[PDB]
């Protein structure tokens, strides 16, 4: 009969991607715990200078140089958790980041200006708090972002209040899926997890089990932890705020212009904050992060749409894998200032490494202009391209079934497929974009002869004007309201 | 002192891409070996049953269905060569086809119709063998283009003269590179053969010993060797001229929706092919190749710049390498109508997977619309792609000098690496796009704030104003003319 | 939201068996070369030593010794198919065999004796046509027994006819599997060739097309072909006829003590013959077998039952993996005289081996009394234990969903999942004998206190006076009668 | 000349089973993290949850749910011995228990009901401590009985006395192997303690150092710890007795069907219980267990001669050995109610599984109706089946000698090896079963036409009449008789 007993059968599963052997992963790390012990780490917040103190490392308090002994970055990568829950308001949204290839994605964070349909043209203009409500709708109905990071900066609030303070609660509210703060403020960190418990209704355990706001935090290249950075990390640990320690190097800027001698100086710095977290409070939560890239010296930019970002965040997948912790990078971006044909190239260059790397939350989606400027329609453009890599990473599933001899067999030489019922009951297993056009030249032309750009902005309107979000209770809104209040009333009266 | 000595190190030059793992090689392996002696496959020249069945397959002259066995395919994959050399006019831009992970591009080939600027907007209009000898000069000047692959058709030429023949001398007189012919036609063989054969001043040994010319055939899926196709892959192998057997199976139309039993369909597909070529002459030099893509069942089209293609190409760079042999395979395709946002995403889409893969021939540089059209502009955006690409597969090389502790240390905390020595004497080391915009906003725009499909076609411009091609020599063209002249005549006829 | 994205993930399908590393298989593999040129191997029948002495081997005439050159056994190994199909006459039991580990179960061939209840017990008596007639009634009932091997002899034939030509129709009209011949007469070939020919009408197309019949040959140890083996396979050939070349070789006998050794005797012996096979036809259908076991030097015996047998078809199905080979191999079998706990015993031993191993066919169903007696209970009882056999051989399958983390979490602490949708879906996913018996004390004594072997029996009753069999068309059984009496005739005429 | 230089070779000592890729490893482990972080687990033991909350754990004092922070988990692991040496009152039958794939066996523990020959017939009768002490003497003969474990209750001492001391030195005094007990009461670990201190005159230290006495406790599935587990971790820690966390889960009920799933409730119920023994004295001797079996809804019972019990036996071996521990599970099991076909088939498919996997300690042997019954005949059979399984483990040897080149050449084509003298010297080699039948029908026969169950029997018979167990010296055992009777004044007096 058809067989249905088959001896031990190795397999895999998607597309792996490799970049590094045992050996080399070693290498990088020996050449990391060398730059911890000499130049060491300047730590410029006292409270964490103490805290390494009492642990065991080196501080020089007049410089403020901390040197890290390779035991602790032990002892701290030993207390890490491998995994913990992003919480939506919606539990439908809920994310998970684990070590391991579990891909997610979010927007890129956090830009200073929107591109805008004005008179016929699109104009990049200065971002306003009022912008950040409009992507965090848009976000909401994207469904290949897991979760919102601050898109862009509510500029219009700066000097006037607690901006960072204005930029927790505009996303809560336009949003139910998780908040991730691209800027935090670290004496202000209590007010995020004032607004938290007060969603819970006062009730912070459940703030803690159920999280529904995250901070990001980076140290300054080279071998620098600024005080703001100490805090924000000490305050996530001690509040139980997921806490993201990413990195920021430049090649040929902060950091050799090899990119093993940038992942180096990359994780020399992440791996100290991450020490500092597990040495505040053991279990933390911590991501293992990075938007390290290459400097242009030939163009004066940071290019960030470029093929080094794209393998320095893979790769920084790949050690975050090799330690144990879950990882977030910088993926899907661009250095080009329109959705054009360079846009699409770069977006796809730089989200699919990570991507089949496993990196766990690749960042960027929507971004243009090296992370200055953030587009509606290359948000909506980069979300269906989100949809054509998961189908990509599915590679070739091999199995009786799908080598389908019989199916071969059946239909036999020169016929088609169309008609059989294994056929029509796969209808829906191939790739299916959202906007990519896979029309005739007619069916388009007829269409209106629209660009890919032109029918995401018409998608973005359609979004705006017809999505749904979930509302915060009426009156837990105003409780949340009032700690902002309290926060912008607590910066006037200095 | 420092270390100079280390014992055996195990590392990872490049980025490496894995889909199978050998078992699952061996499944789809098997399930070919079991289509091949049923169905089987359908040959409908007779020349090509006949050297079938002198080897052993049995031939069912009625239906004309070849079941091959498994030996057959087994000698031969140890007669074909492991790898050949494609050669250029210009011996610089000699390119080498070998089983491995050396990774090549070429245009796409062959589309009817020509994406160009006309009176405000790019306007799509048929081709014409003018168009041909425009994109040879374009693609001769492109860098990341080993060879030229027949772009459009001539269709000016289309019942009027011996179109194929056109499409050979026209390529070869407008750059200096190895011409990969996309539509040959099995008849008129020997006319690209004596074309060949007069560039070399009548030798046929140095024709053979450099080829400049290649041929390209697909199977007819499901299953199927036309005529035509038997026919270029016979006289191919019996003149000594590279021949690609490249599969054109449909995912949900001529072969399962699944991609396992696609790659099946393709192989038993290819494989006859090869096999075929074999038994006609044992060591003939050929590709293992495809184009197979999945169809749209609700589009009612057959997407190539998809991740099913993207999947399959990269799949068939996969089995070509554990075969043994040598790969051609569709990427950098794109379905969308014009240089957009889609394009640049599809292109690196369909061009990344069967690179990193080990692909190593990619063919779609320079094509829009399912396959139908040809844009220079995006041609030179392609080129510029597949710069970046080759980057990326430099991955990370893990060395002492690559980690630059010193460096590191030197440099020291709060500091920076501009005028380091090192950091000076690596300022070529970083990519440098040609096209791809790195600039801030404010020299953006007062460059009068273009996008690329403008920059690009710009580039069109000044290529095709000042790139100067090497011609071949006046007498030995009159030669080859010649041929051309005397192809056309028979056709009137 | 819920991750739909994974990177590259190696699995195991299954359970693996290894025995070897690629280092041992070559070690055991030069060994054989080294035998099979010295001493060589003696081929009784001129016909093949013709076959041999044209393709390189050096031959002594005078002694019929034969030395294999290592390249023809290369050529050999070349040739042979890597996979076949077996026919039933019904479609829907066509067997695969093909290189790898898909495994299929066949019927002990074959025996001398019956073990069937007379009076108050189990007497074991001399087989006859009629027990033939009935066991693959048996055997086309049970499931697991993918195609029937001759399992006992027609003796009663014995002196006045053909017996190995009736042992072919028999088997044929009683079930609609394909027919393995366990003792085919190298000069009657050509009728068992005529028996199927006629069953499909006159069409020798049809008959090599779609294979209804096989043979089995052994050589004999230590390292000979005799005149009946070489005919069988040059004829198997030439006819398009599957031929099963199965050593039964046995340590401390008529080969090395140790299981290495006389891994090596019976691969001299099992390549000889495919090597015949591809010289006479290249591409013929071969299997590489193996029913070798261990002497007990103590007991004056060859325990088939034992680890040492289950060990060595293990071997024999990895050297046929790694030959590129499909292979039949003795498993499920017994050294016990009545079904009794040493039966299940033994049975499972040298079952589980080689089908963890990946055996393409496992033969010794039905078997008793180290291969003398068959049982037609012990046959009902092999089969549920195939079953079993083919849901360990499931192993471990991990997926998301297998691990249900949230069916876990949805049922919480102290509770149960009897009631979750989930497990009232999987009704049908665990084991369920069909007779093994998982009853409570109560429920089992309420039944008769009847043990396996009784319940067993029942069975058997049941199957033989319900069972139907797919029957010969009238006319064309007719036929294949005929030729049967053909050679009935010739046999006395003398 | 003969070789004696041969460069670095990769060989395979025995049979290799694999189950899992490193990858899937850790996915069964972070689903087991996630698990024990929600829903956690309800340790209903006071003291336990302080030790727990003490170190870091999340407890609610109310619902008694403790959540075990991964990073506890790790240093547990890193805490517990990878060995440790069980002592047996006799020197020699010393048994060790390594993380690795050493192999051992136990009898079952325990059943209510022992399977003996009344009449005429084998009739199911309740326990008592006397047959603790036959059976003991019969385990303490078996050979590959590594050591004993509580067989059955000692029912007549129920409600008259503390039966749980007399389960304690009942087996000490009828066997000179080391005991392990199924059944131990955490508030009477201390008489334990006293019983061993007692055989070791009173030094503690000695009783520590040789142990002679261990015990097992099962967390309550799903995801629960009870009070006398608790108490049994505990005391077992401080006393320094090993402790045995052994899961009794049960696919379909207490935890999901699927397998995977299965193990992770597993993994987080016995993880559970380490961490509770680390935490409670770092270095704790401890044994990662389980006899986690399916529920056949079909049959109303728990079947654990299936070949699920075997698969998820092996897994659990395979879990330990990922996690650095010794192992202990179910194997050698059966559902039958009598000795026949069937419990010799299950027996074998679920002892097989495990111990190809590497088990360091199978338990069942002796065991019968689902967990109910005792049988010393299946007892002495299961201790053959075991030979038999040795000899498997043997595998294929491969070397320059087991090879046999020579000798294959020496004896030459169409031989005999009888007479050979390696043939000669290796007539030990071969396997040879002590019950396990391999004469020919009419020796047989003329042995009386005997089952294997009846000539087990008979076997029983003889080592009950004839073996001896060294006793213990006849003081020792005064003061040991002491604390047993002190224990039941202490259970009369409430
Ligand atoms: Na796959
Ligand atoms: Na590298
Ligand atoms: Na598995
Ligand atoms: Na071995």
């Amino acid at each position: 009969a058809k067989n249905n007993a088959v001896a031990g059968f190795n397999a895999l599963n998607g597309v792996e991607l490799n970049l590094f052997t045992t050996d080399e992963l070693k290498a990088i790390h020996y050449a990391t715990m060398e730059v911890l012990m000499d130049p060491g780490i300047q730590v410029s917040d006292p409270e964490a200078r103490q805290i390494f103190k009492e642990n065991g490392c080196e501080v020089n308090e007049k410089t403020n140089v901390v040197k890290i002994p390779e035991y602790l970055v032990r002892k701290a990568l030993q207390l890490a958790p491998s995994r913990f829950v992003l919480w939506g308001r919606d539990k439908k949204f809920n994310t998970v980041q684990e070590c391991g290839g579990k891909v997610h994605w979010t927007c890129f964070g956090t830009g200073v200006k929107v591109c805008k349909y004005q008179d016929g043209k699109y104009v990049t203009v200065d971002s306003v708090e009022k912008d950040i409500a409009d992507i965090a709708k848009l976000c909401d109905w994207a469904e290949n972002i897991d979760y919102f990071s601050l898109p862009v900066s509510a500029r219009d609030i700066a000097g006037q209040g607690a901006q960072d303070v204005h930029e927790t609660l505009t996303p809560l509210a336009n949003t139910a899926k998780h908040f991730h703060h691209i800027d935090p403020v670290g004496e202000n960190v209590e007010y995020y997890r004032d607004i938290v418990k007060a969603y819970y209704g006062g009730d912070e355990e459940e703030a803690r089990k159920k999280p529904i706001f995250s901070m990001l935090l980076c140290p300054t290249s080279p071998l620098e932890l600024s005080v703001n950075a100490c805090q924000v990390i000490i305050k996530g640990a001690r509040f139980g705020i997921p806490v993201n320690v990413l990195s920021m190097a430049m090649s040929g800027g902060s950091s050799p212009v090899y990119l093993a001698g940038t992942l180096v100086t990359h994780n020399a710095e992440v791996l100290s904050g991450i020490v500092l977290a597990q040495l505040t409070v053991p279990g933390a939560k911590v991501w293992y992060g990075s938007s390290t890239t290459t400097f242009d010296l030939k163009k004066g930019t940071a290019p960030v749409g470029s093929p080094e970002l794209g393998l320095i965040s893979a790769a920084v997948a790949k050690l975050a894998q090799f330690y144990g912790l879950p990882s977030y990078v910088a993926g899907s971006x661009s250095d080009a200032k329109v959705p054009d044909d360079q846009a699409g190239h770069e977006k796809t260059m730089t989200t699919l490494l990570p991507a089949l790397a496993g990196a766990n939350t690749i960042y960027g989606a929507g971004m243009l202009e090296l992370g200055m400027t953030f587009s509606m329609e290359q948000l909506v453009i980069d979300n269906d391209i989100f949809s054509m890599v998961k189908k990509a990473m599915q590679g070739i599933p091999v199995s009786e079934e799908t080598l389908a001899v019989e199916s071969i067999q059946k239909v036999g030489i020169g016929n088609n497929f169309l008609a059989l019922k294994q056929t029509r009951q796969l209808v829906d297993y191939p790739s299916n974009p959202m906007l990519l056009d896979r029309h005739m030249f007619g069916d388009w032309a007829a269409a209106g002869s629209k660009d890919l750009a032109t029918v995401a902005h018409e998608k973005v309107e359609d979004v705006l004007k017809n999505h749904q979000v979930t509302p915060i209770d009426a009156d837990i809104f105003k409780d949340m309201q009032a700690i902002v209040d309290k926060a912008d009333k607590a910066f006037r009266g200095m």
